């Protein structure tokens, strides 16, 4: 029969969420319960009830008695796994409890930056069996799988946690078992409002205020300054994101703001050219419409963003 | 009975306090004293009184004689533990003295940046038992636990050190012992006064001085320059902090200064617009109130900061 | 006879494509099938049909029975190979199935940045035999070699995948077998259009608009600003590329734009000098030709780029 | 008796001096000479006179014959020690020559940046005994300890080298031996004069030249530019130093220059305000005193720096 | 007699040349041929002619039969050696062929930046014997030492390759053999002309053009802008080089350009001061000489650079 093996995984400390490379590094604890009748021994009172083994001697022993063992292979591993503790307790009934406390990095294909930064993300850890379902099978421990009390992260909040089992057909032609610990996560919006959004509002309001200065050269100079500012903020945002292949919300916001500020520059230049022709009346009439439409233009852009991306 | 095991830990050199990732890396020394009657031997004069073992042979031996051993698992470990020395001295009475000199990084969930940079922090190292309290128990060595003579750090000053034992219920259903070495720490304020605060005072004083220049265009230009400066300082502060989720004191200071400088820009623009209407008397009357209230506004902000955050 | 050895390699997750150092890091899975008659055993019902071994014990065993084994040496390895899992299944017929799941970085000599960023690239992994073809030989597994369902990369798209075998004469005087997994790749153009091309168009259009301002000092100032902007964008592009030895397309675009903007600066200066001589008619006549030719100059440059680099 | 053990250490290549984290990484060679009578063997002609061992087999052997061995523990180790070669030659007389060629990073608590960059520094490597002086003792090899022919460093010059032995009471209650290799080092001043000092002199001289421009608005603008420049240089210097807790010489120089430039800005603004009142005579009289005192102010600052910091 | 040992080393892929830390990382292959009569065995037909061993078992065997072995110690190793493959083939005649395929970083003391960037560099790998020449000696393999077909580097071109043997007296009092693989290298000049030299020429030509603007305030402003530009380029060059202790060619070029631009600023200021006195004739006469001498000054500087540094 296919012997049933119990799995319990626990992400204790999420040490980082590096979105640039699309990975997250965590400290995890893995527990495996496996009842193998052959490993049962004969013990006397006074002797220990449950033996303790380190990994190397345990595997050499199982090589001596010629017994298959499950091959817990991490599907989403990244970089080098850092085994910290690996202990095995062997019971008289023939049950091995395997503890592996580790830290490692895992990739998460499902970043959908279509709603950055408001987007909710979905991280997941996979534990597949190298040997197929015909030999072994993976169950779930009752009250041990999940997350911990203190995650030690500020930028990300865990909303929901889940665990289950599924079947794959990757390494062997037969079916194999994969234990999945899958948790959603959110982003705290305090940063982006504090040190991105507010400066943009301040600079855009200064740009709007500069419209009615008259003597249309200070207007051009201030507009050039604002161009510098948004280009710097584009640089910061560019650093903070990966080499994304489809237009994101914040990227669209910034490119639209670039286009609008350039339109402001060109508009003041055209008004200056008209004033060069001397037709002051045309400029005087157009200024009112321009200043009335500019914030209206921004609100129209906000409405079209909210409609299109939601 | 639950055999009593003595623990002594010593952080010799704190190699770094990386707040961006919320961790601190230290060089530590661990000592374990464990009296196991079975390990006692029979020795003759001429033979060594206390044997010496390296870790691998020691564990293989304990696997040969089938004795449980404590599993010192670091709860706050981060990255990979770097074992440097691991020696064991075995005495005739049956006492093993285990030395483990190491260096590693540990996470500290309790950063409360609500009082940055004045805030006091609390770092702590945890040594839990994988096996429950029913088998083993952790005591404290008398005069060995604590810190060292020379820490080799400048940015942080250790104020108080403490050590104790506590019980957890994480890895097993039973109770288990955790030895905790917990030390508070402070920040030296010399930096932030030297190369953050003073430049801000200089630039804000220049901004205030620019109020009474008359011919309100140099005022606008200087205000734009000051905007550039505070945006650069916002960039520096943004780099120096993690992706914090609740508004910090320095962040509030800088965002308020942004708002005030933008208000200055808008005020000079509005005065220019009023002068365009020709009502020089209104601008002349308003300038006195503006220049009188501006430093008063800054002092009011300082008072509200001191009240609200303390 | 030269025993036939089957190879199957699978790049599951491409963790990065670092073009600055000219390498790409991937998570890979390797499978080796090798039928060795000597390793066949004699088994009884009840005993396992196929034994399982870890690498260390397996190699010690093959050293005990004195059998050669293939030496899968990676030709393009870079940095340190990170063995994650290494298992061997030994069958009664005398067939070893060797699994090696790993992650590592590989160099790719064939980056031809002559068409950056539109250029298509060609990555490849090589598995050579340390022992010559006279002893062993490498075949290809039927339906296992290739790539996976989810690559977890956004900036690069795999267009075509291929696998084959070839002969080399590097390590030994005799012929040896190399298994090659070679895949082409493309670049997503969304970034460079979003946050490089559009800002350049905006700034160049502002530069063109500045031509007809009259009172040729604002022209000089705006041209200097544009010079600053293109120098910043040159800095960004310089960071994003390796220390390339032959002029790339984007580099040529930027250097040409530098030359054109400098020509604009010099032209406005020369017009100012002519106006100093008072010959306003010459400047008035030359301005029309300059503004008519400037965008024409840019289109001529675009045409010569498209012709020369394609 | 306490057996005498000879130590010889040699820093061959100093690979880096990272002052930001207060450490320096070096490639070192360690030699230990230890005469143990028990290890003596009985050999025949034809057999090797001095046996050679690798570390693992040697330690297993000493575990078989039950002999204590010295525990060379590095006190200033940092990060992970990288053993490259570890050989032991065993002589018929009973002398082991242990070679350990390594590379590793060591911390240096004694950086006194009070005289940056002119300050001389003092690096040191410590080799302590885990076992106390009652058992073993550390001597010094005659002509092997010291530095090498080619250090391969440019920024730092070794002035003096020294070696000795001392006693500590850290790991055990008894006395223990520490071998110390301590070398002073200097800094080459070519950089800071080339690419820090000269630009500061150029910009400060431009600031002084700007004093007598008349029409006090270009003065204000140039002063603002100079403010930008010194803020950029403050950024560079800030990057180049650690989070130092007591004011350094270069930091004081830069903060004083900030204060003086801000005073220049305020002075030109006050002169502009006085000119607004029309009292041109007061400004004309004050300009001479200001321009006469400004370089005098800088020389007074230089004199007070030289006096106070020396 | 001193047994002759053959060495063949091959740098297959030069993965990086990091001049900032003065090192270069390469992927290398090492081959050792050593004829030891004792290791010869007695074999029968059917048995393998040449045995194959991994490093650990081989060294344990040589420890069992008590035979010295050469200790290939890398003199220029840096960081941690990363053994990738280590195989040994043992022949019936008594010859061991040792293969070690690796990747590692090596330091190169001989960077002479006196001719940066035109300077030619000289990299070299050293393989010394820990045991002296009295026991072993190092020969050179005939047609295996050297470099490979594809180096996979763009910024550096290998001009000449050489190999030889020499004697040292470092680790032991006796003479010892060092095998040296030494190759010169060059720099591709395409970068520095493309994205350093041309922008400098453009900005310096703009500075020269600004001389004859009249109304000497735009001259001062443009000169300040040029000062900003060269300071930025000084920052870039400063990043790209190590903390060099003797003035380099590019550093001298940039510092001279700083001095000349500052002289331009001061000259325009002095002309403005003379115009303040009203003596327009003196300024008109001096402008011609200044504009005639400025490019002449640059050519004189180029000539003195070419003479002094060559």
């Amino acid at each position: 029969e296919p012997s049933d093996v119990f799995i319990g995984l626990k992400i204790d400390q999420i040490t980082g969420i590096n979105q640039k490379e699309e990975n997250f590094s965590v400290v995890g604890s893995l527990r495996i319960d496996w009842r193998q009748p052959l490993l049962a021994f004969e013990h006397a009172p006074g002797e220990p009830k449950h033996r303790t083994y380190t990994l190397a001697t345990f595997l050499k022993l199982l090589e001596e008695k010629q017994i298959r063992w499950p091959a817990f292979t991490y599907h989403n591993q990244q970089g080098r796994m850092d085994f910290q503790n690996r202990l095995i307790s062997l019971s008289e009934d023939g049950t091995v409890m395997y503890l592996e406390r580790f830290t490692s990095t895992f990739q998460a294909p499902a970043f959908d930056f279509r709603l950055f930064p408001f987007d909710n993300q979905l991280f997941f850890i996979h534990v597949d069996s190298i040997f197929p379902q015909h030999l072994f099978r993976f169950q779930e421990m009752q009250g041990f799988s999940g997350l911990g009390d203190q995650l030690g992260e500020e930028e990300w909040i865990v909303t929901e946690v889940n665990t289950h089992l599924t079947t794959h057909n990757e390494f062997t032609k037969g079916d194999a078992s994969r234990f999945v610990l899958e948790f959603h996560a959110e982003r705290h919006l305090n940063y982006y409002l504090m040190r991105i959004l507010i400066p943009v509002l301040l600079i855009i309001t200064v740009s709007w205020f500069t419209f009615f200065l008259q003597d249309y050269t200070k207007r051009i100079d201030l507009a050039g300054g604002n161009l510098l500012l948004f280009i710097a903020f584009n640089f910061t945002i560019s650093s903070d994101l990966p080499r994304l292949g489809y237009i994101t919300l914040m990227d669209a916001f910034l490119v639209g703001t670039f286009i609008i500020t350039a339109l402001v520059v060109l508009g003041n230049v055209w008004l200056r050219r008209l004033e060069n022709h001397g037709k002051q009346a045309l400029a005087r009439k157009l200024d009112i419409y321009a200043i009335t439409s500019y914030p209206l233009a921004y609100l129209l852009g906000a409405l079209t963003l909210w409609l299109l991306f939601f």
